[PDB]
């Protein structure tokens, strides 16, 4: 009966630490490991749920769910509803609630899935009916479904997980008995912690490379317990159970799936892809001035300028100081007139310590009853920048309107282009509030997660304070994804085009609304290699506008560290160097001359690639496709690429292997099957002076690692033969750059064969699909001839000039290259590194045909 394999054991005390008596009372197994595992586990005839009067239904099943013997937890609830919904092909859906008792909740055709149960124990079993797999089979353990705490267990189909941010982490999730707590806290981003973000999500990898997604919307506090058998177990503080399952069956396919349920990714303005520069200590509108104009004189690039909270009045949102920002409005005006964006921090807490009358965003929040209450009805007071401070509630309808309000009018005064909205976890300087926090069951709840400080009030507001939907403890999830939506309203009301808004805090869904950075990461090698993992488990979770704080946040950056960060940072879909208060200066112009070499470098080619970078956001906001992604998505066949998380693609096509460690001059990086062009035998043009020339222009895989020249000055970009890139001319900012004539990169297949696509609109209008204000290209190779293929031609991208086409892989020098029927003014042929470049004179929005031979 207690003959369990070590790795099947699940645990029946998480709890507490259990002696050998009170395990055998509880009705469970005890036998010690040998070397974690748990002591105390579940016989297989442990009490768990029976069903009962199973029936169809026109969308699926339902059924009743029975429990005879109570669990060890107070408040079983005996009595529960089953609801499936077989909703599309590839989308499960089951819920169990009580019936009882309206609970929170967060606010050949054949399906490719088949569902049967388990009667006693109760148990859900879904398999791909391609193959006869078992995708999730909750039989494995008890179900629990008491007040405070949900376990529902399934077992995994490999040892291959990844999703479950926000931890600092692999992609591929260990399963050795792994602890895994969302619980948006303020925290350095260090392993094994709850981070800034919750998004209860993972994507299970099959032998052969099919997938399935498993979505489990449930806002409470939770842990996700991974064991090596494999298997998986939800052990949520409240609400319900409400699962989706994703069949896929490939990877991409998998997030498409979950991103129709969460939301497509937002389309951000064309600035928004270009240069951020921001940190604490930017202290007059003089000094900032200064940052532009010092970047501007190096030849960087610079779309967007920020501030932190130097720009305030000792730290009040909606405000800003009469002493070193004065003439704010008149910064960010010039800033407007020379082509550039401005952004500025906004925290969610809002001083409530000022005289009445003196501070309108607290007396109008007061006036309205936009704040979060205790138990005596009054506004919950905590401490943060301003001192005392009122938390904003975002489930408040109320709270939306005078925060749309707040927005508009400080817009009025000053018109920033964006909103960088921080400590929205909330984050609390002080445990609770400067009251404390009583002592009920949701302050101090009978299963607390793996939470850093061991409370669900370390760092942040008491549990069982009062939302409009509902309290704290079942809210704190989304708490910053409910300001997102709040501060992407406001943006659309005060500006009329796409809002810009990058939070810290996220829940699933977040990518809908706003972008995200890492947070406080250290100006460490570790903390950089880190940073790629983390970019590309945001974009599977449809957060793709995603970065770290470019040369790290925190301690004072190296040289070479901040050389190699700007390097991979130019592939961050969401690029912005930001430092810490008590930081060394690391602006790009700060460096020698060198360095400084290397970082145009990496700008220059962000920039030239923007139309394509912009295209893939194109991809993601339309299809719910991913910008940065995993080898494996792209690649999924190939087990090899399974637990490459140190090289990213853009795209199918743009393959990126950056050096991330001190002292290295070569990169060894896995090149799936194929032909991979070096990137720098296309001719990019850049402003300012870039480094001397030094490798292979083409490498043929197999399906291997590859060791590549790495110098100091290089990052490593291979384009996959068969695609189009579209490239654009150099400038300082995206009014410049969008002004210049465009490229064509054509990687060619073995057969003379490529693809690609152009989408181009105005760059921050709403509503561009709908109206239809948009310009669509697709490109082919074929037959020693580019086409172009209007798919849709409008004013916006009519007059697009294409100036020069780059083909890799043509095998011998042509002896005639033709535009249009005629002989072109200028072609060079390279025999060294197969490459024909040509000269021309087209629209992009016109029928062309290049051929040569
Ligand atoms: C819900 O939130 C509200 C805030 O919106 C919060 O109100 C606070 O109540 C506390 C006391 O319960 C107040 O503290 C007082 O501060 C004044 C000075 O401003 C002092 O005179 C008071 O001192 C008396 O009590 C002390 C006990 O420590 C004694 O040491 C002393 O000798 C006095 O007898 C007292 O410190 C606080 O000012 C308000 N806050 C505001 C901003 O009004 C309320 O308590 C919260 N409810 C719960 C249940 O948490
Ligand atoms: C879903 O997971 C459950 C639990 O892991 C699986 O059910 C378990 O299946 C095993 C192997 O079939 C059972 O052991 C066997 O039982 C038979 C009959 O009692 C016995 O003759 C064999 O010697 C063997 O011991 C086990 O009892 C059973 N557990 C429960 C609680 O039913 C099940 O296989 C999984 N379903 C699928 C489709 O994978
Ligand atoms: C399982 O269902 C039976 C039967 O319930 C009836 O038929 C269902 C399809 C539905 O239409 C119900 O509303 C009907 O009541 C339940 O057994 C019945 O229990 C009720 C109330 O205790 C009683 O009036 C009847 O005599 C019972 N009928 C029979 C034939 O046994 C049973 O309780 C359900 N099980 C659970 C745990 O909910
Ligand atoms: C980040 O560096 C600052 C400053 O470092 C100093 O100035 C630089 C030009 C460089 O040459 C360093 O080697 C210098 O030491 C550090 O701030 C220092 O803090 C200590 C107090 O702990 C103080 O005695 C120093 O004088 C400070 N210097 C200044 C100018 O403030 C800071 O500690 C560094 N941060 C980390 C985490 O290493
Ligand atoms: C912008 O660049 C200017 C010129 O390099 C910087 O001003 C110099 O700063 C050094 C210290 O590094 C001083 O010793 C010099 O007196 C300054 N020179 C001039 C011409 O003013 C300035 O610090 C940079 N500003 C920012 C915000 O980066
Ligand atoms: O707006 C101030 C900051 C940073 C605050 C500090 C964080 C560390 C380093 C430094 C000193 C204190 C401890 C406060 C800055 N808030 C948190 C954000 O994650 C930062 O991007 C932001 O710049
Ligand atoms: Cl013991
Ligand atoms: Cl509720
Ligand atoms: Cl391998
Ligand atoms: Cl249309």
């Amino acid at each position: 009966q207690c003959d369990v394999p070590p790795n099947s054991r699940f645990d029946c005390a998480p709890d507490k630490a259990i002696t050998q008596e009170q395990c055998e009372a509880r009705g469970c197994c005890y036998i010690p490991a040998k070397q974690g595992q748990p002591w105390c586990f579940f016989p297989p005839s442990y009490p768990s749920y029976k069903l009962e009067n199973l029936s169809s239904s026109e969308m699926g099943y339902t059924a009743t769910l029975t429990r005879t013997t109570p669990t060890f937890f107070p408040k079983d609830i005996l009595t529960l509803r089953l609801d499936v919904m077989m909703e599309t092909e590839n989308r499960l859906h089951f819920t169990i609630k009580d019936p009882a008792n309206r609970r929170y909740e967060v606010p050949a055709p054949s399906p490719l899935y088949s569902v049967e149960f388990s009667e006693e124990p109760f148990g859900v079993i879904v398999h791909r009916q391609l193959d006869g797999r078992v995708l999730l089979n909750t039989t494995v353990a008890p179900l629990f479904f008491a007040d405070q705490f949900l376990q529902l267990s399934t077992s995994l189909p490999s040892q291959y997980i990844t999703g479950l941010a926000e931890h600092l982490s692999p992609l591929m999730l260990s399963t050795s008995w792994t602890r895994i707590t969302l619980w948006n806290r303020d925290l350095a981003p260090t392993p094994g912690a709850n981070l800034y973000g919750s998004h209860p999500f993972y994507l299970a990898l099959e032998d052969g490379g099919s997938a399935h997604g498993v979505f489990l919307l449930n806002s409470n506090a939770m842990d996700v317990v991974l064991q090596p058998s494999p298997a998986l177990s939800w052990r949520s503080t409240g609400g319900i159970l409400d699962v989706y399952i994703f069949l896929g069956p490939e990877p991409k396919s998998v997030v498409q799936q979950y991103l129709d349920v969460v939301g497509y990714p937002f389309m951000p303005p064309y600035w928004g892809l270009g240069f951020h520069l921001c940190r604490w200590g930017y202290s007059s509108t003089a000094i900032t001035r200064q940052v532009v104009e010092n970047m501007t004189r190096a030849h960087f690039p610079l779309d967007v300028q920020w501030n932190d909270l130097d720009y305030m009045d000792s730290r009040r949102d909606f405000t800003f100081n009469k002493d070193g920002f004065r003439d704010f409005p008149a910064m960010v005006q010039e800033l407007h007139q020379g082509g550039r964006r401005y952004m500025m921090i906004v925290d969610p807490a809002i001083s409530s310590s000022g005289p009445a009358g003196s501070y309108r965003p607290y007396d109008e929040g007061l006036r309205r009853g936009v704040f979060i209450t205790n138990e005596t009805g009054q506004p919950l007071i905590g401490k943060v920048w301003p001192g005392s401070t009122a938390f904003p509630d975002f489930t408040n309808p109320t709270a939306l309107a005078w925060w749309e309000d707040m927005v508009a009018e400080f817009h009025d005064q000053v018109p920033f282009d964006g909103m960088w909205i921080d400590m929205n976890e909330p984050s609390n300087f002080i445990r609770g509030s400067e009251d404390g926090c009583p002592n009920n069951e949701l302050e101090n709840p009978p299963y607390v997660p793996g939470v850093v400080g061991g409370t669900l009030q370390a760092a942040t507001i008491c549990a069982s304070s009062h939302q409009f939907l509902s309290t704290h403890y079942n809210l704190h999830n989304l708490y910053g994804l409910t300001e997102a939506i709040a501060s992407h309203r406001a943006l659309v009301k005060a500006r009329g085009t796409r809002p810009f808004v990058i939070s810290r805090s996220t829940f699933a869904g977040h990518g809908r609304y706003a972008g995200h950075w890492t947070g406080d990461v250290w100006s460490s090698w570790e903390q950089l290699a880190s940073s790629v993992p983390e970019i590309l488990q945001f974009n599977l979770l449809g957060v793709p506008l995603v970065g770290a704080d470019v040369c790290g946040f925190l301690g004072n950056t190296s040289e070479e560290l901040c050389v190699r960060w700007t390097q991979l940072g130019a592939f961050y879909p969401f690029m912005r160097n930001h430092n810490s208060l008590l930081s060394l200066p690391q602006e790009p112009y700060s460096f020698s001359e060198p360095a400084q070499q290397a970082m145009r470098k990496a700008l220059t080619l962000r920039y030239a690639l923007l139309p394509h970078l912009y295209t893939l956001f194109h991809q993601a906001h339309v299809a719910g496709e991913t910008v940065a992604r995993p080898l494996f998505l792209e690649f999924p066949k190939d087990s090899s690429t399974w637990t490459v998380d140190h090289q990213l693609l853009w795209g199918e096509a743009l393959l990126i292997t950056p050096v991330l460690q001190a002292g290295k001059a070569e990169v060894t990086g896995y090149f799936p099957l194929g032909t991979w062009y070096d990137l720098q035998t296309v001719p990019i043009e850049a402003l300012g002076s870039l480094p001397p020339p030094p490798r292979e222009p083409a490498i043929h895989s197999e399906g291997q690692w590859v060791t590549l020249p790495a110098p100091l000055d290089t990052i490593n970009v291979h384009l996959r033969a068969g695609y189009i890139i579209p490239l654009q001319g150099p400038g300082l900012t995206t009014t410049e750059s969008r002004q210049q004539p465009m490229a064509l990169a054509v990687a060619l297949t073995k057969g003379g064969e490529a693809r690609g696509e152009l989408f181009w609109d105005d760059g921050e209008s709403l509503e561009v699909l709908e109206r239809g204000a948009y310009t669509q290209v697709i490109f082919l190779a074929r037959n020693n001839t580019i086409v172009n293929e209007l798919v849709r031609v409008t004013s916006e991208g009519a007059g697009l000039q294409l100036q020069k086409v780059t083909v890799l892989g043509v095998a011998t020098a042509p002896q005639q290259v033709l535009s249009n029927g005629v002989p072109v003014s200028n072609f060079t042929y390279s025999p060294d590194t197969k490459v024909l470049d040509i000269c021309v004179s087209l629209l992009m929005g016109e029928q062309f045909l290049v051929s040569w031979c």
